[PDB]
């Protein structure tokens, strides 16, 4: 039994900072927004340990550390590469590890210890238009799986009192979050979502 | 097998009237928007009796009266206090009964006859940001369960021919409605949703 | 196990062309937007054959041709009239066949070979307000079922550099797409959705 | 035999970000500039492992992880509390751990496993005026010890072509760095200093 948590999330600050940091990238790495998202979900899963947990048969094993089983679509299908100790990783570690693992998934294979649904399962379709949102199924060894739709620029009130509400156009992804609903719950799921959104909206705390 | 009915709903009129009525509140009560929503879902469940029904084993028992099993999140978990005969109640009856029952759920306990999923199950996360919408699971003794996301102020065309479409910013909650799909159906579910939205949008008919 | 693909879709071009073509209608037919949508989903199911397939017990039978089991709500319930070889049909064939079949469903009956969930199951609530989106359940003999919410006019950036982003108000339906998830997958489902959206957004390719 | 590496370092960006983050502090923590410096020296000691090393009798043991033996002046004398795995810590972990450890040093005692000169010895007199710089002695179990003078606001060319060089006043600490000179060397010491200065000057990379 799965419940869905749907949460928009602006990115313009994080897009700006990724731009400035991929400028700061010397060709040394490619920072995808997803790398910051991976470190941010690491931050939030440390923040909310219920997400970085797993449905054990009798109990729910909660994982102190967080890794991410990012899911990469592959010609084979869906490979879920596991990026380990993200919260203690770097983020170019996230960068290379994500691109390396997706490479080894589509190009070669990953060894089976790469597909653990580790404490959190992430499927990202931010790059995929026509899905501003979409829903997946939680892994049985998961606690909750997160899916991200595509980025949209939308009308937003602009504080400016000259154009009082005004029309100000924000980039943002509204995401869905499928939850196994017994290992994790709607309140904690939404709160983890808000942790994620907070840390993402300003990379300044994601710096930390 | 559950189907989901997703329905935005403006509130600005009802927010205005709640403000004016909580001004009219002499400290005698606190009218939450949810109290008006409870009376409004009572109105709509009398309007659409399929919602205020229950999946009996062989049949679907349809309930003439409507009560609401509002669901209150509790330190224990989810308590679903039952507010009885809402359609014939007052609304400060709704006010106090909802706050009293949530109190006795989080603070003490409610006696078990308070958790009946009575004819309608309501979970409200209007107060909870980062969930503009979310989906729940229908109670087996329910017919359909309703979930409300948070309120959002959004760009809206303003009729004014000077700013022709213009940008006019409306508060509204888009809600999801999980339906057991055999006791209740998509057409009747959506129509009950529209009944609810109609009665809510203007409290003038909710007065009645 | 079903996954949901949610996709907005503007219509203003197709609304314009339907208007011009129902002007071009001499009373000879009534072209509902849904007729163009039926030819467009035929186009996309030829484009994406995974959708116009069926869950066989052992395998997934993929259907070269596409028909549509459009679903018509009936006083009996949901009749799913089958419109055959849509991709090779006309569109006034679509027009009359859809209206004729809905007629025979609500008025009389359709003979049972009209309810096959043929290669694609379509439920349309574009005409139904208060459901900008909604989700259904895939037919077992289906591969994926599509549901369309209602049309909404929304704030949209207008390119004009005078009103730089400006506020420009577009009609569009955001649709959900419930997928059986083993006969069909999220990537192919979303891509079929984008095929559909592309062909719909400009009827010029839907002409073909 | 010790050599000294002297390096100014602007702070205004990091002062701004600490201000904004101690505004972001909800009373939850106090972020001293030294906490960011501790995470930054962790970053640089991972960056330059020669600093987070120790003079073993025959060899130099280089430490993969970095901790910091921050030194706190105490009524007893100099307590060198050890903050462990800083590079994998948080920074409010740094915040509380530094203030807690200094507290337990001046107020109570730290248990002896708190004074290890762990991989790096830091003495900070940024808070101490009249020492814009000062030099210390490397711990024998250290590889290099770092000392920071006080912050000074100084005349700086301002790019502005109106006031062409102009006079623009920057806050900065010039630091000394005493090095045991056989476990570590002038080139690597200065380069570690530049790593430190780079990561500090913009907390954006210190975010990571």
């Amino acid at each position: 039994p799965h419940f869905f948590v749907t949460s928009e999330l602006s990115v313009s600050k994080l897009l700006k900072l990724r731009q400035a940091l991929n400028s700061s990238a010397e060709g040394r790495y490619k920072l995808s927004v997803n790398d910051f998202l991976i470190k941010a979900i690491a931050v939030a899963c440390k923040r909310v340990p219920a997400v970085n947990s797993s449905w054990r048969d009798g109990v729910i094993r909660q994982f102190d550390t967080v890794d991410v089983s990012v899911a990469v679509a592959t010609p084979t299908g869906l490979i879920t590469p596991i990026v380990k100790g993200v919260e203690a990783k770097g983020l170019e570690t996230i960068s290379a590890t994500v691109k390396e693992l997706a490479k080894k998934a589509r190009d070669g294979k990953l060894k089976p210890e790469d597909y653990q649904g580790g404490t959190i399962s992430i499927s990202n379709m931010g790059m995929n238009p026509a899905v501003e949102r979409f829903t997946a199924i939680i892994n049985p060894p998961q606690a909750a799986i997160l899916a991200v739709g595509t980025t949209k620029k939308v009308a937003v009130p602009v504080e400016n009192e000259d154009g009082t509400t005004g029309v100000e156009w924000d980039d943002q992804i509204v995401v869905t979050a499928s939850f196994d609903h017994k290992v994790v719950d709607g309140a904690v799921g939404a709160e983890w979502m808000r942790e994620l959104k907070k840390v993402v909206e300003n990379p300044l705390e994601l710096l930390l």
